[PDB]
């Protein structure tokens, strides 16, 4: 798949050691070469590049910190290269360095190959390698930017990344979940790997940490800072501007906060202390850094700016506050969102450069607070907070929210300026909510739910997850863990003795929660890609109804009219999303026109379009459709057939199943026993089911269950796509022994042994995965999959 620069050999020979000698003195003559390199000179590192080259010669583990901007990312590979290169070895090299997103792969590649006077890719010294998308080096003496998510693919083609010889683990203090699996795999593999070279990069970083883990490893700072960038707390900022308003650790604040504003209003103006006294901690003031943002525009110097905001609803309300001003209308600002869920098309826009007066504001997520550089930024705005999921082992419950900034975040942040040029950082914090911040973020291992961290210990075949965890640098509890294996043995990603199915090999490769992986494989599998990927990606993300103030019964009103007879929330989505395609065929005024009559959101739904592109890449690159368009003819026979849509959604909510019981109506889920409907479901007044059964996705606690989404499903889908099942006295079938129903007890037998030719469907998959052909209908693969769909039809 995306492994051919992974499964090349490492052939180093010195005839290609004295051409890549004799191009490096030629580059040296070569004007744009020349100029390059005295920007190089300028950066810290550059001072170190003797002393960063021969600790990494001398060592195989280095650990490399150095402040935000003094070029490590940049710098390091070619001070690898080129010191090879010089010493006549540099076939030797091939060196792979690892970034967290594909928007710092890209940009650092693009620019590592400018600063060498070449392209990125085509065969020349550096590119890069991301899913479904690469520009790949030469063979030996090259340099390779690539995501973690590619090493740990990489992983399952060669355990021991057997051509690279340097690998570079760059970012390392952003503790995501893949990122310590791949540097726990990578510490079991030094010795297998005596001749491979390890370098942990960070600007952000308790350094000690990461060499006490790596066995005391020798660590190095570069010293030195690019250019200043002078910092504001939020009492600055309102002091600059006269903005005037249109656990424990909390009791912490409000027991310092008298004390803090008598001693604030011996340093500031009463003004701005009582604006500090009224400012709101729950949510960013978007009011203010919108006056923030006329006050630059208007009193400072040229210059980008930049804007961190916690996620997608923050950000579209910012640019629409901006563009409903006068000032922002006109054509000298161009405004650019960066989101992690847009296309890699789109987010490579913001290193566009722009026109001399055109002032250039990028509005984005932490996806843009590390490694990347933007040439003309100079002003950084900090919202001062940050999505983060949190986990509690009390119920199968976990939350993302807006958190406050850790120091690290922030100081990654401020690095976004002062890299070309001076710049300055606004933090919307006051200084007692400094003082209160933790150093790092909590590694995401220790708050989420560890369903890919199991998949991906047995994907890599790692050996007992109780072995491997007892390695991580920060395990998570046992119980967390065991919670996951319950989860991937219910969702028969795991079998009774903790090992993969067929299924659970498929899951583990896409790159996505396994009940979302679960329901987009079986969407490819039936031919009902396009209504089912619009309901993944509104189960990811969020749906796109809003609800005014009002009046919320015509909005619901709405909804039951978008449903039809489905009885269904996410056939609910599907039909807001078709009806909306089809109004943008109509006109502009007239897509609006029906945003508007329905209330749904037209930024969620290009949102919810741009992500059933990336699921569909996904299943591109796992060989279960031919295209990565969401309504290839292909992969849509089906999608017409509400039973099918709605087996598929069975296939991915299960085990999260309702039960519905009439005079009046209750509903019930053996995990938490009675449950209410949410009242923006259309099925909340429902008392007419065709069927007892619903199946869910969302579940809120408020004193009470309430069922955010659900869809009536036949028991039938049920009893293929479920558990256990058990043949009861005095004709009836059970699945998971709660999930019960009359029914021919040989229908369990057929079940049986459908679910089994599905296995051994889904096992010839994994070697070399090709789509299902839905036109060959005398195949035996379309055979089980019809003899499936025909259960699911009729009893
Ligand atoms: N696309 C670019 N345009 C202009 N200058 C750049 C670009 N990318 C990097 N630089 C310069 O090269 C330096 C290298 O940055 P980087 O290697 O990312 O440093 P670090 O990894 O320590 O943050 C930056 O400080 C910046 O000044
Ligand atoms: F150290 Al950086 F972007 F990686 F400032």
């Amino acid at each position: 798949r995306d492994s051919e620069y992974l499964l090349q050999e490492n052939e180093p020979d010195a005839t290609l050691d004295q051409q890549l000698l004799e191009d490096l003195q030629k580059k040296k003559t070569d004007l744009r070469y020349i100029e390059m390199q005295r920007f190089r000179e300028k950066l810290p590192s550059y001072g170190m590049q003797k002393e960063l080259v021969n600790m990494i010669d001398n060592h195989q583990v280095t650990v490399i910190s150095g402040e935000t901007g003094c070029g490590k990312t940049t710098q390091v590979t070619q001070f690898i290269l080129d010191n090879y290169i010089e010493r006549g070895k540099g076939s030797a090299c091939r060196i792979v360095c690892t970034q967290p997103r594909r928007i710092s792969a890209i940009s650092v590649a693009e620019r590592v190959a400018a600063e060498r006077a070449e392209s990125c890719g085509n065969g020349n010294s550096t590119g890069y390698q991301i899913r479904l998308q690469s520009r790949l080096p030469r063979k030996q003496g090259s340099i390779l930017y690539c995501t973690t998510g590619i090493i740990l693919q990489w992983l399952q083609s060669d355990p021991h990344l057997s051509s690279v010889s340097h690998i570079v683990l760059d970012e390392i203090h952003e503790r995501n979940l893949q990122s310590d699996v791949l540097m726990t795999v990578v510490k079991d593999l030094l010795s297998y790997r005596p001749d491979l070279k390890v370098v942990l990069m960070s600007a952000t970083l308790n350094a000690e940490k990461f060499s006490e883990y790596f066995g005391n490893c020798p660590m190095i700072h570069i010293p030195g800072f690019t250019f200043p960038v002078v910092e504001y707390l939020l009492e600055d900022i309102i002091e600059k501007i006269r903005y005037v308003p249109e656990y424990y650790y909390e009791a912490i604040y409000k027991e310092r906060w008298p004390g803090y504003l008598r001693e604030l209003r011996q340093r500031y103006s009463a003004s701005t202390v009582d604006v500090v006294e009224m400012m709101d901690d729950e949510k960013v003031d978007l009011n203010l850094i919108a006056a923030l943002i006329r006050y630059i525009v208007l009193e400072e110097e040229d210059g980008a700016i930049l804007v961190f905001l916690p996620g997608w609803d923050n950000i579209s309300t910012l640019h629409d506050l901006l563009m409903s001003q006068v000032m922002f209308k006109s054509d000298k600002f161009i405004i650019i969102p960066l989101h992690s869920l847009m296309p890699t098309v789109n987010q490579t826009q913001v290193f566009k450069r722009t026109p001399p007066g055109v002032r250039k504001i990028v509005i984005a997520t932490n996806i843009a607070e590390t490694s990347i550089t933007i040439d003309d930024v100079v002003y950084v705005i900090d919202g001062g907070k940050i999505k983060e999921t949190h986990f509690d082992t009390q119920n199968n419950i976990s939350t993302m929210s807006a958190e406050w900034v850790s120091k690290a975040n922030a100081k990654q942040r401020k690095g976004r300026a002062g890299r070309v040029q001076p710049g300055h950082c606004y933090h919307l914090y006051n200084s007692l909510r400094a003082s209160l911040l933790d150093d790092y973020q909590l590694p995401e291992i220790l708050r989420t739910p560890l369903e890919e961290l199991c998949l991906q210990i047995k994907i890599l075949r790692l050996g007992g997850i109780a072995h491997f965890l007892s390695r991580l640098m920060d395990p998570p509890s046992n119980e967390a863990v065991l919670l996951s294996i319950k989860h991937l043995m219910e969702l028969n990603a795991l079998d009774k003795q903790e090992e993969l199915t067929p299924l659970g090999v498929h899951l583990a490769r896409l790159p996505v929660e396994p009940h979302i992986g679960k329901m987009i494989l079986f969407g490819a599998l039936f031919c009902c890609l396009d209504p089912v990927l619009t309901i993944a990606a509104s189960l990811s993300f969020k749906d796109p109804f809003v609800i005014p103030l009002g009046k919320e019964k015509v909005a619901d009103a709405r909804r039951k009219e978008l449903a039809k007879d489905t009885k269904s929330d996410h056939l609910t989505v599907v039909n807001a999303f078709k009806g909306w395609e089809k109004a943008k065929q109509r006109g502009f005024r007239y897509e609006k026109d029906y945003c508007w009559e329905y209330f749904l959101s037209s930024n969620t739904l290009q949102m919810l379009h741009n992500m059933k592109g990336q699921f569909a890449e996904h299943l591109l690159g796992a060989g279960f459709v031919s295209s990565r368009n969401p309504q290839d003819p292909e992969s849509n026979i089906n999608s017409d057939n509400e039973k099918i849509i709605k087996a598929v959604i069975c296939a991915g909510l299960y085990p999260k199943v309702a039960k519905i019981r009439l005079n009046m109506v209750k509903v019930y889920t053996k995990t938490d026993g009675v449950v209410a409907i949410h009242p923006k479901s259309v099925n909340v007044e429902q008392t007419e089911f065709n069927y007892n059964w619903l199946i869910y996705h969302l579940k809120m606690r408020t004193s009470s269950i309430y069922l955010y989404d659900c869809t009536e499903v036949s028991p039938y889908c049920l009893l293929f796509f479920g558990g256990d099942i058990s043949i009861q006295k005095q004709e009836t079938i059970a699945v998971d022994e709660w999930i019960i129903f009359q029914s021919p007890a040989r229908i369990a037998h057929l079940v049986k042994e459908l679910r089994k030719e599905l296995d051994i469907l889904l096992q010839e998959k994994i070697e070399s995965p090709h789509p299902v052909d839905w036109k060959d209908t005398k195949s035996r693969d379309c055979a089980v999959l019809s003899a499936i769909i025909d259960l699911i039809k009729t009893q």
